[PDB]
């Protein structure tokens, strides 16, 4: 039985919401050619911790040993921070920043080009973000969320891309994973009918290439099974009467915060 935030707790997901994207926001000047993921991952620690007093979900979650999973090229998800690592010419980069605040979270990721794009990580890049605008112009009450999982799904097919079928988007609130599943494909175990209050996240994993995955020896880092490139990006939301409210949006975002779909 799905969770309904009353007013109160909504606003606390704004609170949180916001630092995650304001996360985002500040690390962007530091993801530049040279620079390590581990000392990223630092950067990020110290601004959440000292500066928005609010904590990492990432870190201890399952005994993961880092505050943000920060993801490059083939990487799929949960890439380990990692002081040898450094970025290059050409990259792309998924920063995943998730953090409580007041007993709330806000989970939001996107995606960075390092230095001079390749055209193909820019649209891998380009087609999953917009994979993700499409579906949050879809939410709103009474729309299933097996009609948005569809939608995604033929977006990104209809460009050669595929959707990664193991990870998933969620409910989200006191809890960093709570219900409802939000599979970016179709499936027919999918029947959730959006209710005002709900509050959920919406994170498609997109491939350049095949859609299968495998997991390192590390028991943390996914990667592409055939080596081709990987892109997410990721929004906390809250449904709306008549649409849909945006709680991690940034200024660089191209979507409103606000979706109504009222005449
Ligand atoms: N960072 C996230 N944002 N949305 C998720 N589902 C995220 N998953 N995060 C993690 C972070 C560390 C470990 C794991 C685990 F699932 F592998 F345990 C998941
Ligand atoms: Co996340
Ligand atoms: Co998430
Ligand atoms: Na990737």
């Amino acid at each position: 039985a799905i969770s309904i935030k009353t007013p109160e707790d909504i606003e606390k997901m704004r609170v949180a919401g916001r630092l995650a994207a304001e996360v985002l926001e500040m690390i962007e000047p530091y993801v530049k050619p040279g620079v390590s993921t581990g000392e990223l991952d630092r950067i990020c620690n110290d601004y959440i911790v000292n500066e928005q007093h609010a904590v990492s979900a990432c870190l201890g979650y399952h005994g993961y040993p880092k505050s943000v999973c920060i993801s490059i090229n083939e990487v799929v998800c949960h890439g380990i921070p990692d002081d040898a690592k450094l970025l290059k010419d050409g990259d792309i980069v998924n920063i995943d920043v998730t953090v409580i605040k007041d007993g709330f979270h806000g989970d939001t990721s996107k995606m960075f080009i390092v230095g001079k794009p390749t055209i193909m990580g820019e649209r891998l890049c380009r087609i999953t973000q917009e994979s993700l605008y499409l579906a949050l112009r879809m939410v709103k009450p009474g729309i299933n969320l097996r009609e948005i999982g569809a939608a995604i799904q033929k977006f990104v097919e209809a460009e050669g891309f595929s959707v990664v079928r193991e990870y998933c988007g969620h409910g989200i609130g006191r809890g960093f994973h709570e219900e409802p599943q939000v599979l970016h494909y179709d499936s027919r175990e999918t029947n959730v009918v959006l209710k005002p209050g709900m509050t959920f996240t919406i994170e498609p994993m997109v491939n350049a290439g095949k859609k299968e995955i495998r997991t390192m020896k590390d028991g943390w880092t996914v990667k592409t099974k055939d080596r081709s490139l990987s892109a997410q990006y990721e929004h906390t939301i809250v449904v709306t009467d008549n649409g849909c409210e945006i709680l991690t949006l940034r200024k660089d975002d191209t979507i409103p915060a606000i979706i109504s779909h009222d005449e």
